């Protein structure tokens, strides 16, 4: 019982392709202050290694895959990201990596606050002692 | 001088790729209630064909490339958006269509408010009736 | 008439997705003795401007579109590939370029015969000479 | 040792992208015949569950990712093919499938002879009769 969670979105699926909607507070457990991308992206360049105190976070991918690696401190679990009808929201106090990006792999962010380097906990042993 | 903008955004570049971060009222010109993206796309079925009286729009073409047709009753713009580092703001009162996504292309547009069916206009002489 | 020609490909499709074969003097009317593609592609930095006396070749967009533009000392003419179920014949004594590359963009290309850099004009001038012998 | 082998792949690299180049008998270890392509691939919906007692393929995942699984009788081997300068050569006698696709990932495979749906082995149990002669 991690504060992660995955939320399979609804699509409306026509001819013309595939639609999901995604709003403030309903399929999104907080406000959309900030989105930001990640693409360009290599499998053996992995990316995260960090921590948060406040800001919680949707994780879509675009295109793609890659694991996400989650850690609270105790326990953590691997969630494979690779297609855009799934989404995992990232909690509080929740340290993350995302590895082995597919070449050009996309990553899309929904973040509940602007950016705020202070608030990153770029040092697993401060997110320990932070923890505990 | 229609009610339109391209975005050009600015990108973290590294070895492990690229980051784009967009946040309510600064790279983005409204506050974001909703995002929903468009995938499958095809280029024989296009989408859109509507006007919104007061919602705003940013779309970021995540995968492909896809022409915009504009329309505010006069004279119409056609942008094609084919990079993820651009971005095309929709103002009020603007017919839109999409065409000529390439298949399977990845649409992602950030909305100023929740979906409201009722404020849509998919008739093209109701739109230029509003508009006049 | 120009030297090319578009190749519209049967796809097996059921719930696993698609796919397209290409055989030798069939589908593909030469032997393949080499495959490339590209992928890295940008908008705003097109690619090819060179033309082969006898390399044959059949393009496929895998992944997003580009406008293929094809030139036998004549005027241009613009093929946009936009979808993996289209390929692009492209004779012989043919100039080609390929730009408007959506990001990431991915081309694989279908070749008669080894590499030979020596055989590739890669000058337009050049090109008009050598046809208007 | 099981019949396949990890193919590193050398790209010409400039500021319009990445070119690779694969050739017969070079860096392809057969004459292609035929090539196929696989698209609209979902993570869920997995692809192969055959062997062939002749024909030889070269793997190329062009665009996202999948797992190939490979099976000569014994244990499965799983190699993640992820990137596009990495190729897999399967050899004969192996049963393959290939799960966990990226949705729309895309699969290119270079074969060393002509479609014969009468050569495919479609059964696993047929597969192990078929080794165990
Ligand atoms: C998330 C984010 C990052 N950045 C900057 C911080 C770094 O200099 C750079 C890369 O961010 P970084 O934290 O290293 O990325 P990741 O989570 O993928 O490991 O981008 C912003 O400017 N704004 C943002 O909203
Ligand atoms: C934009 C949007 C659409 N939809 C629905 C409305 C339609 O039934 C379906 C397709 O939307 P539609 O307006 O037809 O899409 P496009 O702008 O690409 O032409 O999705 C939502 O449920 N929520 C949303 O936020
Ligand atoms: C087509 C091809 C190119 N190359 C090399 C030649 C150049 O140094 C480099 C780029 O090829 P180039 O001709 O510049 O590519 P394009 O047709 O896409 O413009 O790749 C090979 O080594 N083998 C091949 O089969
Ligand atoms: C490989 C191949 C398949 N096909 C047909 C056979 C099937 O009806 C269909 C799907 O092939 P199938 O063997 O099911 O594909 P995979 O190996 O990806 O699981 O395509 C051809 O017609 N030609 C070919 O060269
Ligand atoms: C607690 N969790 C299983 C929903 C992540
Ligand atoms: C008016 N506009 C040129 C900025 C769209």
């Amino acid at each position: 019982h991690m504060d992660y969670k995955i939320l399979n979105f609804d699509a409306k699926n026509d001819n013309r392709g595939s639609l999901i909607a995604l709003e403030n507070l309903k399929e999104i457990p907080f406000e959309i202050k900030r989105i930001y991308y990640i693409y360009d992206t290599k499998p053996d360049f992995p990316r995260g290694a960090h921590a948060h105190k406040e800001l919680e976070q949707v994780l879509i991918m675009m295109d793609g895959s890659c694991e996400i690696v989650l850690n609270d401190g105790r326990n953590d679990k691997s969630i494979i990201l690779n297609r855009p009808n799934i989404g995992l929201f990232i909690g509080k106090n929740m340290w993350r990596e995302m590895r082995n990006f597919s070449y050009g792999a996309k990553l899309l962010v929904l973040a509940s606050d602007f950016y705020n380097e202070n608030e990153y906990i770029r040092d697993y042993d401060e997110f320990l002692r932070m923890v505990n």
